[PDB]
């Protein structure tokens, strides 16, 4: 119920440069495409966002990784997992999948 909801508020306000795809048999399962900015490093590198939401969203948070090969970053591991307090120990369960996604582009940009 939730997800419909983050669905349609992704579908009509994507975060920039960003598209989504779902996986045709997985309701739970979202891949944001995010072509990089312009006048950022990764200007015109495309990254894949995978976003698996989880039996007990929105209380507990979506889990949240770049596809390989993940953008070079501090916060960004080698299996694209992401250190970004929103995702975790300042997640508020409020928090749309939109402003999750374009977070993480703040933190790359």
């Amino acid at each position: 119920y939730r997800i419909q909801k983050e669905l349609h508020n992704f579908l009509n306000n994507p975060p920039i440069n960003c598209t989504l795809d779902v996986h045709p048999n997985n309701i739970r399962i979202w891949i944001v495409k995010y072509v990089g900015l312009e006048n950022t490093i990764y200007a015109n590198e495309v990254y894949k966002l995978k976003i698996i939401f989880p039996d007990d969203y929105p209380l507990k948070p979506p889990i949240v990784y770049f596809l390989q090969k993940p953008p070079k970053h501090t916060h960004v591991y080698s299996n694209g997992d992401i250190c970004l307090s929103l995702l975790g120990d300042d997640y508020n369960p409020s928090l749309s999948i939109s402003g999750l996604v374009l977070s993480i582009i703040s933190m790359l940009s």
